[PDB]
């Protein structure tokens, strides 16, 4: 929060009745097991039931929604109620901010904006991004409460799971820079350009030009300020040319447009990060970051631990950790691979559902190297070139025969334990 708050402050901003002691807060939490002195309790739905446990802790009060052991804030909706702290205290904020929208991409593009921000600053603490995925109806107020003193800049991740959320959020946010990475499937190109309402008469848009929906879009942002990206196209603000993997498989390529042209080497992996990589640039440009300070900042980013890290061993061999749903994306990952490929899965943790990954599979990757019961039944939907295994050790052998431009990729659930195959070849 940017400055603390006393409820009695609020009864009016809020349309709500203080009952009990007046107080000050200067944080809120939802959630009574991370909750503490200071702060406000938003019982959300049962949330009611915990208010001891919250006084306890030290909740200097609570925020209700039907009427007790602290001072109660009574309102109608306490969704709505946050909703209004959110841009309440959004609207302290003075800084630039920015925020995003699409069906896929949105994080990664908040990764890469963030980086290129606090590369600039450069100062990891100075700019608030949405931490994890707390970009839905609570997640945004929440996140916009933290906004605080020290922030200096902001980026903003939007989704939605319907029509109507990202316009009832981007009031709340109200951001000087909108980004669209890309789109039944007329309701998700609607629910996506809902976010250029949130943006000023002068507010910068961003968006897809390679996209079916850009005119829609084109159109509902009546004459705003536009910035867009393309890989085919060379009128766009903002280009790539000459794509060109590394040899540990993470996307190269010659920057261009308005802010410059200039190499950059991404650390990650697929022609559509280049894609989200174009969009965090535009999205800086408009920010006025100089040209390095986005290259810098890009070539920054490392992924998550876990999450699709490409790395290259001493050996030759290239190798992907990420350690299931997303089964079925890794095995596309690994399908835009040149040489032999290999899938390398533990167990998730009905059985049916391994048999599907498994003949899933087949036909887009040389060999699955598989581990743990159910996974027996995947080597086999796959057919002939799958190979199952009973431990870790004889698959780590198997693996240790793999010759380089080979390509592997091991994934498995957390108590799967996979994470011990990665070290074992890294
Ligand atoms: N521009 C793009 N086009 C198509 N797919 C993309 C994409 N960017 C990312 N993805 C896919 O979506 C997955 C997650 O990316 P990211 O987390 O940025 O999407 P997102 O945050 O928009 C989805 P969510 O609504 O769950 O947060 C990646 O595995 C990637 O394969
Ligand atoms: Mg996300
Ligand atoms: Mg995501």
């Amino acid at each position: 929060m940017l400055e603390p708050l006393r409820l009695s402050q609020l009864t009016v901003a809020l349309d709500a009745r203080l009952i009990g002691e007046d107080a000050v807060f200067s944080a809120v939490s939802t959630d009574s097991r991370a909750i503490g002195p200071g702060e406000l309790f938003i019982a959300l739905s049962d949330g009611h039931d915990y208010l001891a446990e919250v006084a306890a802790k030290g909740a200097v009060a609570a925020l209700v929604e039907r009427e007790a052991p602290l001072p109660q804030l009574l309102v109608r909706d306490t969704r709505a109620a946050l909703g209004r702290l959110g841009a309440l205290n959004r609207r302290k904020f003075t800084g630039p901010l920015a925020a995003m929208t699409g069906s896929s991409g949105k994080t990664t593009v908040k990764e890469m904006l963030a980086s290129i921000l606090r590369t600039q600053a450069g100062d990891a603490e100075s700019v608030l991004a949405t931490r994890g995925n707390l970009n839905n109806d609570l997640g945004v107020p929440l996140t916009l409460l933290q906004l605080a003193p020290q922030h200096r800049s902001a980026v903003i991740e939007l989704g939605a799971s319907r029509i109507g959320e990202i316009a009832y959020t981007v009031e709340l946010t109200r951001p000087h820079v909108a980004i669209i990475t890309n789109a039944g499937p007329e309701k998700i190109v609607e629910a996506k350009g809902e976010i250029l309402e949130g943006l000023a008469a002068d507010g910068t848009a961003v968006l897809n030009l390679d996209d079916k929906a850009f005119d829609t879009w084109k159109a509902r942002a009546s004459g705003r300020p536009l910035l867009t990206f393309s890989l085919d196209r060379p009128q766009a603000d903002f280009r790539a040319a000459d794509l060109q993997r590394d040899a540990r498989g993470c996307m190269g390529f010659r920057l261009q447009g308005v802010a410059g042209e200039a190499q950059v080497q991404l650390n990650l992996l697929g022609r559509h990060n280049v894609a989200n990589a174009l969009a965090a640039a535009a999205a800086a440009h408009a920010l006025g970051v100089p040209l390095d300070g986005i290259v810098a900042g890009l070539q920054a980013l490392q992924p998550v631990k876990g999450r699709a890290v490409a790395q290259l061993t001493a050996s030759g061999l290239r190798v992907i950790d990420d350690s299931p749903a997303s089964m079925l994306a890794a095995i596309d990952i690994l399908s835009g691979f040149s040489g032999r490929t290999v899938l390398v899965l533990g167990d998730m943790g009905a059985e049916q559902a391994h048999r599907e990954v498994g003949a899933y599979a087949a036909g887009k990757v040389s060999a699955l190297y598989a581990v743990g019961p159910l996974m027996a039944h995947a080597v086999q939907a796959f057919g002939a070139t799958g190979r199952h295994f009973a431990d870790q050790a004889s698959l780590i052998g198997a693996l240790a025969t793999e010759d380089p431009t080979t390509t592997i990729l091991i994934k498995g659930s957390r108590s799967a334990a996979m994470d011990k195959v990665v070290a074992a070849l890294c």
